[PDB]
């Protein structure tokens, strides 16, 4: 029998990945730049026993619908693979999120099973390589293999398409980011918009253009810089939603609220800035310093329980005991 | 009716138009010259009728809509329009203004296009100004600009120009085209128009990729229109309309004016169109959707909206091929 546990972090993406170069590996049209959160996690316990027949999920106590458990023995047999085993694995796993309200991610999930898988196998996995076996279960998991600034490098090819951590100086330490509580998967939003959206080519045209001023950005520690640049993509990335064949939105009227108080604080002295993921939830990038004063601003408009703030981690993923 | 000696009255009756290609943001906010040119279609059931007359005894101008009294605001709003045509025809006449406007208004559809063209050829009968077409869009323009085109029928283009003089729309002769086609509504606080309009081009992180755009989607699509060719026509129009909401999106802050409901309209004519009923939809700044098919399919089209939207909710109308028109 062998077992091992490990904690991976949530991350929200900067710099969106949205659209795969290749499906079946995980290889997307772009780079990508996130960071890390102090506050949500998850924590994966995997067993290898010679006596199961069918991997097992345990999420939060429960079993898994069929297409996580179907997910999840596919992702498996990559393991398998990696390991040159057939051992099949018990998964005990636990969301550490707020309860229903739309913060669960696969980065977490599957930074936190590649590494227990790592430990529990032994296979002293170097972090490249532990990006790579994370990105083939969901690719947003390449980089919760890395605490603050991650970049995803999309490279071309199984080897190459993976994630690391960028070093700001402990820049990490300075910023946080706010949650705004408020359907259609990410991976199957982003391949009829990767497949069919007739603004497709334009988020191709300007993603590395922001990425590289969002890069410069960090190294200069230059929050109003990388601020707008990440603000504008994400837009830019609904956007090509809009233009999918037929179109489709992430964002509800609230989102907007949301977003228009963001502007309001820069107009009050208080620089922060928004972006969205798959979902009508509104996350604000703010330094430390202005938290609790932005913070203020939207429990004018939001219910209390509904404003949940979070700093950015400077650790990765890390074995449990 | 019957009229005195020294009163001078004109009624006209001007038809709503449609943008197929969106005019969105103005070059000159007191004239309206806009950033870019249009193209719409005018639609044969919704109309505004406008009389106008005009009384020397009249202190000032007077506005009745749908048979009851404007606020002051709007009371206000209308006095300045009407010093426009006061310098215009070189008089100091006021006049009471009788409109009825026949748009689907409450269900969210424009009055302002076939307002402003009604009263702008209501005021030149009354006048005798014997305005050119061209003058009459010009005059139209000033009240908004939308109403630049429904002085015409079937296809027309407002020509941007670049300034007072040479800002105006025109009607294209498509060969008798427009009688093939049909346009349906779905119906579903509005940011208005004019102000809309104002902070995406102020303001748009993505205004200038919609200025990249339009000039190519605009000569395809008249390209399309010279050739009858409806899918061609139908591909750049919505694809120039859902770039038009695009720009929303990238403005400082961001708004939207679909709901979740839009989007469920424009899935259905894509599945239409999956199944051999070729359409097309639009939106303007609001949710309703609006969806180019041609007349013949106009009926299969709207019985596959009826699977889903109340009936009083799904409205065509034909597109006519006469401009505005004086009525009794
Ligand atoms: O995370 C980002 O960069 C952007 C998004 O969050 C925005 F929605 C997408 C997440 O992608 P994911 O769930 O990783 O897709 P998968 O590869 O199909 O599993
Ligand atoms: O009609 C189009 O080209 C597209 C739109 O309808 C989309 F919302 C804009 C209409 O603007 P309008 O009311 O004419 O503005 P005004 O000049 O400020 O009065």
């Amino acid at each position: 029998v062998k077992s091992g546990k490990a904690r991976a972090h949530t991350n929200i993406a900067l710099i969106k990945y949205w659209g795969k170069a290749d499906e079946t590996y995980i290889i997307p049209m772009n780079n990508s730049l996130s960071v890390t959160l102090d506050r949500f996690y998850t924590e994966t316990k995997v067993t290898f026993d010679p006596d199961f027949t069918e991997d097992c999920l345990i999420l939060n106590g429960n079993e898994v619908n069929a297409k996580e458990k179907e997910k999840i023995q596919n992702y498996m047999n990559i393991v398998r693979d990696l390991a040159g085993n057939r051992l099949h694995a018990r998964i005990e796993s636990e969301n550490y999120v707020p309860t229903a309200a739309g913060l669960a991610s696969s980065a977490s999930a599957y930074a936190a099973l590649a590494a227990a898988c790592n430990e529990a196998l032994s296979l002293n996995l170097s972090d490249t390589d532990l990006s790579r076996l994370a990105r083939r279960g969901s690719g947003s998991a390449s980089r919760s293999i890395f605490g603050g600034f991650a970049e995803w490098e999309k490279g071309h090819d199984d080897l190459t398409s993976y994630a690391h951590g960028i070093n700001s100086n402990g820049w990490e330490k300075d910023l946080s980011m706010i949650f705004v509580v408020i359907k259609v998967s990410a991976r199957s939003g982003m391949s009829l918009t990767r497949d069919t959206s007739r603004f497709y080519q334009y988020w191709l045209d300007h993603v590395d253009e922001d990425l590289n001023e969002a890069k410069e950005a960090v190294k200069n520690q230059d929050f109003q810089r990388l601020g707008e640049v990440i603000e504008a993509n994400g837009l830019r990335m609904h956007a090509t939603n809009l233009g999918a064949q037929p179109p489709f939105t992430y964002l509800v009227q609230e989102s907007y609220d949301a977003m228009a108080i963001v502007e309001q604080c820069r107009k009050a002295n208080l620089p922060c800035y928004f972006t969205m993921d798959a979902g009508p939830n509104v996350k604000v990038l703010v330094e430390k310093k202005n938290k609790q004063a932005v913070m203020e601003q939207f429990l004018k408009v939001f219910d209390e329980s509904k404003i949940i703030a979070s700093d950015i981690i400077s650790s990765g993923v890390e074995i449990i005991k």
